[PDB]
RNA sequence: CAGGUCUCUCGUCGAA
RNA sequence: GUUCGACGAGAGA
């Protein structure tokens, strides 16, 4: 991903865009109660907080493009991972625009709770001024749509969220990018079918983790994944693809069933148009979080990279002993015989990708049920059970969530969320957590579940 | 007044 | 207590 072109908003026809400078996030009540190592991050250029350019920071994701071709390597990968996806009968008709807008099995109705993007940010216009859910009106959204066309610049905005206090002084925040109304739901019709077979086929025949419960679906994992482990992170792995990626994405589309003029919607992915501020730019590369659809061809793509890379690293391989589970850039993964990931590392370097050691290790150690992670959760086996599975998220991550609150009106909901987090690691840990949830005035005044109900509940969930 | 795509889950409500 | 629907929150990518 590389930014090719700046130009004032002004020049290019467009309004300056009022993007929120203050968090929502304040410490609350148990703050003091647990320790952590994180703030919200840094929105804008003069916080007191930073010790590096700002802007420079935001940006610096897009650490350019490698310009190759589609390799022997990345077709054959493609080919390989089109073989599965073939199993599951992809439609490749457009979906029903009622369906697309408003839900169906499978996929989820747009989110009118979130801004339309361009143009309505900007003329003060709400996703719920132009559709209801109650009524299942198209009749206002064909005529926004046709008015003000698709392929509409994305907004950028910095997210507001809990970061390291060392991201936080260099400034390194993320940016999400607002997709269109008109273009979520042109993108919906196109790929809804792809986009629900996926949320209903979580799993190694899909590659894809995206609409699993991991309460049940960890149980299932080391089942799928029976080889030796394989896993790793990525830096800035969205910013990162080079174009030649998303030709490999265009090609397994096509060989779906998809039309050129359906795989041109990637075109417009992979070169993208954005609003920042008072500045209109351009970028070549990158998977554009927040359009629609970045979970599904995120996945996609990883899926079409590790093959690559094995191909390309071990020569001779039989990826039909491959096994691997994407959520985006998270993965993990198994083959039946070992795999040395910082040679697959280096061959990602070689095609723009960065790659490092899984859980921010500082070597490439042995991947184990032990260490690995998914979704930021450990594997644990029951003690009683030993075929279910634990999804273990750090207790010190559940600590950083409950030290800030967005809305103390909410802490009764936050808190009990957490719960059902913490559980999983324990009855101790568990009641440490409430004893120091209790330890404050607060506290005391929440409904909190008791260990035996969620453990009841959750091996219910499996009859 | 402004802050994405999505998944899962919890809670409140409410219809047969 | 199921299934379904609308709202709010949390977490993950
Ligand atoms: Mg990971």
């Amino acid at each position: 991903g590389e930014i090719e072109f700046i130009e004032s908003s002004k020049d290019a026809g467009f309004p300056v865009i009022n993007t929120p400078s203050k968090t929502k996030l304040e410490p609350s009540v148990f703050h003091q109660v647990f320790e952590g190592n994180k703030e919200p991050a840094v929105l804008r250029s003069g916080d007191p907080r930073l010790k590096a350019n700002f802007e420079e920071a935001i940006f610096s994701k897009y650490i350019g493009n490698v310009n190759t071709h589609v390799d022997e390597y990345m077709l054959e990968a493609v080919d390989h991972y089109a073989g599965q996806l073939a199993t599951l009968d992809i439609s490749t008709e457009p979906m029903k625009l009622e369906d697309a807008v408003y839900g169906t099995e499978g996929l989820e109705a747009l989110d009118l709770t979130t801004s339309a993007g361009y143009p309505y940010v900007a003329l003060g216009i709400k996703k719920r001024d132009i559709l209801s859910k109650k009524t299942k009106d198209l009749t206002k959204l064909k005529e926004c749509m046709d008015k003000y066309g698709l392929n509409l610049p994305m907004v950028t905005y910095v997210k507001d969220e809990l970061r390291s206090i060392e991201k936080v002084a260099k400034g390194k925040s993320r940016l999400i990018e607002a997709s269109s109304l008109n273009d979520s739901v042109a993108m919906r019709q196109t790929f809804g079918n792809l986009y629900k077979t996926f949320h209903l086929n979580p799993g190694v025949v899909t590659g894809s983790a995206v609409g699993c419960d991991p309460d049940l679906f960890w149980s299932k994992i080391p089942v799928m994944l029976d080889g030796h482990l394989i896993a790793f992170d990525y830096s800035g792995y969205d910013a990162s693809l080079s174009p030649v990626w998303f030709a490999c994405l265009k090609m397994i589309l096509e060989k779906l069933g998809y039309t050129h003029k359906e795989t041109n919607y990637i075109d417009y992915l992979c070169n993208s148009h954005h609003l920042y501020r008072d500045k209109h730019y351009f970028v070549r590369g990158g998977m554009p979080s927040g359009c629609s659809g970045t979970s599904i061809f995120n996945s996609m793509i990883n899926n079409i990279i590790i093959r690559t890379l094995m191909l390309k690293v071990y020569k001779g391989i039989d990826l039909d002993q491959f096994r691997m589970i994407a959520y985006g850039d998270d993965v993990i993964a198994s083959y039946p015989w070992p795999i040395d990931a910082s040679l697959l590392a280096e061959a990602g370097k070689g095609y723009g990708l960065i790659m490092t050691p899984a859980d921010k290790g500082e070597c490439f150690n042995e991947v184990t049920w032990t260490n690995v992670t998914f979704l930021k959760r450990y594997f644990r086996a029951d003690e009683q059970y030993p075929f279910l599975v634990h999804p273990v998220m750090p207790m010190k991550d559940i600590h950083e969530s409950i030290r800030w609150t967005k809305d103390p009106k909410n802490t009764q909901d936050h808190v009990r969320s957490l719960c059902l987090l913490a559980w999983h690691n324990g009855e101790h840990e568990y009641e440490e957590f409430i004893r120091k949830i209790r330890s404050v005035p607060v506290g005391r005044c929440l409904t909190l579940p008791a260990f035996s109900t969620l453990r009841r509940k959750w091996l219910d969930s499996f009859g």
